[PDB]
DNA sequence: CCGCTGCCGCGAATTCCGTTTCAGGGTACGCCTGATAATTTGCATTTTAAATACCATTTATTGGTTACT
């Protein structure tokens, strides 16, 4: 649904995702495993109901609310 | 009648260096014509924004849950 729904945990998942970082450099930034990594990504895809990160970032980019 | 004159040929050291690359003949003219040497177009091969038609082995996303601060 919307963005600002997810906790502060899930918004570093994904604003490291949108900032480009692979899942892999996403687990060495944050100091874990790639099962928890997998975990957010998991939950993001099914509450988001979306099937990948790049339409997620896209949407994210559209409306330059930064 | 086998002697002498007079012609004509031929020759005269070695390396470097230098330097002005340079001048001097004292005679006409106007036609046709072909004969080259210039200049003008098209067609072969590249190279074509790219567009295109298959093989390929190596991450990516992935299928997420069972344990657990």
């Amino acid at each position: 649904r919307d963005v600002n729904q997810l906790t502060p945990r899930e918004r570093d998942i994904l604003k490291l995702i949108a900032q480009g970082l692979p899942n892999k450099m996403i687990a060495r930034r944050l100091d874990i495993t790639e099962s928890t990594v997998k975990v957010h990504v998991k939950h993001m895809l099914k509450k988001m109901k979306l099937k990948s990160r790049v339409e997620a970032a896209v949407w994210v980019h559209q409306e330059r609310i930064f």
